[PDB]
Formats: C-alpha cells, sequence, structure tokens
C-alpha cells in the first residue's frame, strides 16, 4: 500500500518512528504528559536485571515541540509504580520494586517461589528437598529442589499476647514434568504433602503463578511527587505497604487511593489500601479490607464511588476481586456489574472512560487469560453506569484476540485502539500491527494506518497537546517466532498523526494557560470561533501496564462571538477532578486545535 500519499493519510493518518540518540535511550515502561507540555518517561531499571543489580534507574523528559530530551535523576526503582496527577499538576508516583531476579531451574518446567507459612509458635519446621505442594484450588503439584527452614511463628504482644504472625520461608518449587499443562496462572494456597495432625493444620504454602516466565518480584514503599516545573522527583512520605504494581486513583475528596500491589517478599498485599492526602503529604490506611489483583483499573464515578472495570495486571487469586463492579470506598460496599464477555480474559485488557466523560460509559478492550495463558480476547465490552441496573454489553470486535492494546482518547471523541499481541508477551512473534479508531457515536471501529513498531507488554500511549500521539515500550519475552532466544526491550518511540491533521487548516486557539473553576467560565481567542462544534477538556494520560486512570475527556458548553470563545467548565469534582487539562476545540470538519492548558482548582 502507498501509505504516504495524501489521500491515504487523509483517511488513515500516518506513523513515524523517532529513535533517540543512544545516550538517551531507555526502556520506557511508564509515561505521563505533564502540564508543561513535556512528557515524563520512566524506565526505572527498565526490567533489566543488570540495571536492577547496579541500581541503575532512568527517567527522561521529552519536549515534543522542540524534539529535545533530557535525563532526570531517578532516586528509586520506579519501574512497577502507580501514579496519578495531583490537583497541583505534580505526578504522585508510589511503589516500585527492589528485585525481579529471573529464577533458576529447568526452563521447560513450570515453577517459582513458594512462601511456606508456619502457624506454630513453638517450633520451626524443615521441609526436605522433594517436598510436594499441591494447590488446593488448582489441583497442581510442585516439588522443592532444596530443603527449607520455616521459622517458628512469632508471638506479637501489646505486653499482653495478641496473635501469632506466621513464620515465612521461601523456596523454589517446580513441576515434575515439562510443559504448559502443569503451569498455574493465579495465586493458590498449597497443601504440603506428607504432613499430618497439627503440622498439617499449621503448615501451608502460598504462591503466585508457577509458570515459565519466572521472577522473584518484590515491592517497595517509596513515594514521590514529580514536579513538572522543577523537573525533579520530590520525596514524600512512604506508603505503609510495600507495593509493586499498585493503582493510584483520585477520590472525590481529591485524596489518592493506593490499591493492591506485591509486598516486599512478593506476596499480594491482602486488600490493605491507603490514602494519600496531598495537603499533608502523608498516607493513612483505609479501615476495611478490599482486595484486588495488581494494577486494577479503578475510575472515579460521578457519584463518588469507584468503578472497577475488571482489567488488571494479574497476581492474587482467581476468585477475589476479579468481577467488575462499583466500590463505595467509604462504606467498603462492592456491587458486581454483570454481563462481561470474556470475563476470563481481563488480565492485560485496557479500559477507557469513553468521551464524553459525562456519559459514564466505560469500555474494556481485549485482554488475555490469567498468567501465561494462551487465551486472548477480541472483544470490547461497554458498561453504562448511568443505568439503574448497569451491565456490560459487547461493543465492536477486533479481528484477533489482543493482549495489551493501547487505547487513547482523542479530542474529536474518537478512541485510538492500537497494537497489542495475540499471545503472552508477544510470544510466537504475535504483535498485532493494527490500529483502529473507535467512534462512540456509531459504536464501530474504523481501521486506520498500521503502526510501524509492535507493542505488547510494557507499552503505552499518550495524547499530546498538538493532537498527535506518542507510543512507547514493548517487552517481548522472546526475540524470535520460535521462542528460542530472549527478547530485547523496544526502545523506539512512535508518533501517530491521526487523519484529522491531514484535512483543512485547524482552528486556531489562544488565551491559555488559564485557571477556570468548575461552574466557571473563561474566554479564549479563536479567529475560527464560529466554526467550533465541540470543546473538550482532556486530562493528560499517565499510562503503564495497559492502565490509565487519568485520561478522560469532558465536554464543555461554549459560546462564540466574533473571535472570542467562552467556555464553561461543568460542575462536580467527581467529574472534573481538580488538576490540569488540555483544552481542545474541534470544528465542523472534526479538526482539532492544538490544546491550551487549563487548571481546574
Ligand atoms: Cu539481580
Ligand atoms: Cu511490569
Amino acid at each position: 500500500a502507498k501509505i504516504n500519499q495524501p489521500e491515504y493519510k487523509a483517511a488513515n493518518g500516518k506513523w513515524e518512528i523517532i529513535e533517540f540518540p543512544e545516550k538517551y535511550r531507555q526502556n520506557t515502561i511508564h509515561a505521563a504528559l505533564l502540564r508543561t507540555g513535556k512528557v515524563l518517561m520512566v524506565a526505572g531499571s527498565g526490567n533489566n536485571q543488570d540495571n536492577s543489580d547496579d541500581k541503575q534507574y532512568d527517567t527522561r523528559i521529552w519536549d515534543p515541540v522542540k524534539g529535545t530530551i533530557k535525563k532526570v535523576p531517578t532516586p528509586s526503582d520506579l519501574f512497577c509504580t502507580g501514579h496519578t496527577q495531583l490537583a497541583n499538576g505534580n505526578l504522585l508516583i508510589a511503589g516500585g520494586t527492589k528485585r525481579y531476579e529471573k529464577l533458576k531451574g529447568d526452563v521447560t518446567k513450570a515453577g517459582g517461589l513458594m512462601v511456606v507459612h508456619n502457624e506454630n509458635p513453638d517450633k520451626p519446621i524443615t521441609l526436605p528437598a522433594g517436598t510436594k505442594f499441591t494447590g488446593k484450588e488448582n489441583g497442581k503439584t510442585f516439588v522443592s529442589k532444596d530443603p527449607v527452614l520455616v521459622p517458628r511463628a512469632e508471638k506479637v504482644f501489646d505486653g499482653a499476647f495478641v496473635r501469632n504472625d506466621p513464620g515465612l520461608g521461601r523456596i523454589y518449587v517446580e513441576a515434575q514434568k515439562s510443559g504448559s499443562a502443569y503451569e498455574t496462572g493465579t495465586e493458590d494456597n498449597y497443601r504440603v504433602q506428607g504432613l499430618s495432625g497439627a503440622d498439617a493444620r499449621n503448615t501451608y504454602g502460598i504462591a503466585q503463578k508457577l509458570a515459565l516466565d519466572k521472577k522473584d518480584f518484590q515491592g517497595i514503599r517509596d513515594a514521590f511527587e514529580f514536579d513538572p516545573v522543577a523537573e525533579k522527583y520530590i520525596k514524600v512520605d512512604p506508603m505503609h505497604e510495600a507495593r509493586a504494581y499498585p493503582t493510584l486513583t483520585t477520590l472525590g475528596d481529591g485524596k489518592i487511593l493506593s490499591v493492591s500491589g506485591l509486598d516486599d517478599i512478593g506476596q499480594l498485599v491482602p486488600g490493605k489500601n491507603e490514602v494519600y492526602d496531598p495537603k499533608t503529604k502523608a498516607w493513612t490506611y483505609t479501615d476495611k479490607v478490599r482486595q484486588f489483583p495488581t494494577y486494577p483499573a479503578l475510575f472515579l464515578m460521578q457519584n463518588g464511588k469507584i468503578f472497577y472495570s475488571g482489567a488488571n495486571a494479574g497476581y492474587g487469586p482467581d476468585d477475589v476481586g476479579r468481577t467488575p463492579g462499583v466500590w463505595d470506598v467509604e462504606t467498603n460496599k462492592f456491587t458486581k456489574v454483570p454481563g462481561m464477555s470474556d470475563a476470563n480474559m481481563l488480565e492485560t485488557a485496557n479500559t477507557v472512560l469513553l468521551p464524553p466523560a459525562q456519559d459514564e460509559k466505560y469500555m474494556v478492550i481485549g485482554g488475555g487469560g490469567v498468567g501465561e495463558s494462551k487465551l486472548s480476547s477480541e472483544k470490547t465490552r461497554i458498561a453504562d453506569l448511568k443505568a439503574d441496573d448497569p451491565k456490560f454489553v459487547d461493543g465492536p470486535s477486533l479481528e484477533k484476540g489482543t493482549r495489551y492494546p493501547q487505547a487513547s482518547i482523542l479530542p474529536d471523541d474518537s478512541v485510538l485502539v492500537s497494537g497489542g499481541s495475540q499471545d503472552y508477551r508477544g510470544r510466537g512473534d504475535s504483535n498485532i500491527l493494527q490500529a483502529r479508531l473507535y467512534h462512540p457515536d456509531t459504536n464501530e471501529f474504523e481501521r486506520v494506518a498500521d503502526p510501524l513498531v509492535g507493542r505488547n507488554y510494557h507499552s503505552g500511549s499518550i495524547l499530546l497537546p498538538d493532537g498527535r500521539l506518542m507510543f512507547f515500550g514493548s517487552d517481548s519475552l522472546y526475540a524470535d517466532k520460535a521462542n528460542t532466544k530472549p527478547g530485547k526491550f523496544e526502545q523506539r518511540i512512535e508518533i501517530y498523526t491521526p487523519p484529522y491533521l491531514y484535512r483543512d487548516s485547524r482552528p486556531d486557539l489562544s488565551g491559555g494557560p488559564q485557571t477556570i473553576a468548575r461552574g466557571g467560565s473563561g474566554t479564549f481567542t479563536s479567529r475560527a470561533a464560529s466554526t467550533v462544534k465541540k470543546v473538550r477538556l482532556i486530562r493528560p494520560s499517565a499510562s503503564t501496564h495497559v492502565t490509565d486512570v487519568d485520561q478522560r475527556s469532558i465536554a464543555l458548553d461554549f459560546k462564540a462571538d466574533g473571535d472570542k470563545l467562552t467556555v464553561t467548565v461543568p460542575s462536580g469534582k467527581n467529574l472534573v477532578q481538580s488538576g490540569w487539562y488540555m483544552m481542545f476545540v474541534t470544528d465542523g470538519e472534526g479538526t482539532p486545535s492544538k490544546a491550551e492548558w487549563v487548571r481546574v482548582p
């Protein structure tokens, strides 16, 4: 196909690779558009064992207008963090990792770390090599290769006796036979074969997935605010819980909820959630437990409750926190939302609050089966949360089952859905080089230009102020279709220019940056004011692991008079979260202006 011709671009847009000078390359795993118009690109150690060992941590700031890039000193391994924009435009970033060593054993046999629990405070227990552990739910058996000493449970005192904290002993376990049939994909509690009586009651294992991509993966408590003006990470109070892969999401009071993650020995945080108050720069536990898998897609609804779409990055059990629903964080009540197709393929799915955000329609896109499953979903599922009895209904389908699809809201109310892979971490060279625009008004997909670079695990996408989009990342497990050689992280970046920039001249817009309060108005200059049909306030993305709880596009009422455009911000802090937004105006041809920045107090 002649993809650079004017007619083709007018219908399909165009992709371009940017490669950075080698000095500035990194394995970008998170990115966020900052209110300065620059993009924060966070690698941390970049899922690179050498960098993890050396404590080599990387961040960049990229100026898309100037093309320039700089390094930012990175104080901790911010790979594996959660992050969201605060009301002042700083990016709260919390959690991370201190380890993800590849585990040694037979590469053809499922395995990983078993955390053995000893509830007996009176004695330790040693389990010899060749101890068999059987998943109480999964029915699968794994064998240790070395002995493990599990310490006595530690008595905890006020000095009155409270309880016993179980002794914990980690040990590598492996399937007896080769092959994927012996893998697990979710946490289970494991029976230790050969114990009886008290030892049986008191000794059991907990393990996350025991499969072929084997890692010892541990969280940290660190938290920072990234200040986009200073261009630096500012240390704030650490979280109470160590968390690799938490979601951070803004509540109706403007405080930030931190949910889930793996703890400091690789166990799922057991529903112990916490709230950051930006006014105190401190964290407080919520009162009651509510457990989810990692990177749960959690969005603030107009009634102040949190919508969990079901999309997540995995870990934890298959039967807690896996159903979509509406969570009242203050009461802790959770009400499941029915109707999700491919409810067994929600790991690595994307979630978008469709434009306009007023409508409270959420779309879940693609996904795959738990852990290293070969299952992948071609479906979209849409829930309308304004309904009295909300439910998911299928939307338009993709051509192929797709893990890891990128999904970015555009200023014309389309959603760009691109990339992903048909299988786990792109294995079998399964990157899908396809892009589509979802049109909420027709409920259909329109195929657009194919991306140039494949993007699976550890990818993402960011809408820029000029209306183009940046795509980053991709961490294939293997380099080849045969799955014999290790993959190399994708360091190339792409810019996608949508069809709307291959049309007539775009509307002009000036008068930013401005502060405009909810329920208030601001006036801008546009010579093309009388052509404007839509005004959108779009929250900048913070994207990682197929998860972006920041992006949303809010419709604004407006009036044009001559070259003056007056816009009014909607009421409701649950809708228009405080913070910085891109304001785009779009004409009757569907062509957007470049954005002006608007701060909502
Ligand atoms: Cu290491
Ligand atoms: Cu990751």
